[PDB]
């Protein structure tokens, strides 16, 4: 019942991931992992869980990190 991999909410997959969108069709959604030390992310990382369309293929920074601006528009997980 609970459908997960393919996402709409993070609920779904919950604690550890994200409802990122699919880079191939933004009609598709999936659960993608907290961003770990030093992959991408988006100040816009809308925290867990969200309900939302999170637009963006990427997930908030896991708890002892955070998303540090690297250039204009690509930010990536750095500690702090």
């Amino acid at each position: 019942a609970v459908i997960t991999g393919a996402c709409e909410r993070d609920l779904q997959c919950g604690k550890g991931t994200c409802c990122a969108v699919s880079l191939w069709i933004k009609s598709v959604r999936v659960c993608t992992p907290v961003g770990t030390s030093g992959e991408d992310c988006h100040p816009a990382s809308h925290k867990i869980p969200f309900s939302g369309q999170r637009m963006h293929h990427t997930c908030p920074c896991a708890p002892n990190l955070a998303c540090v601006q690297t250039s204009p528009k690509k930010f990536k997980c750095l500690s702090k």
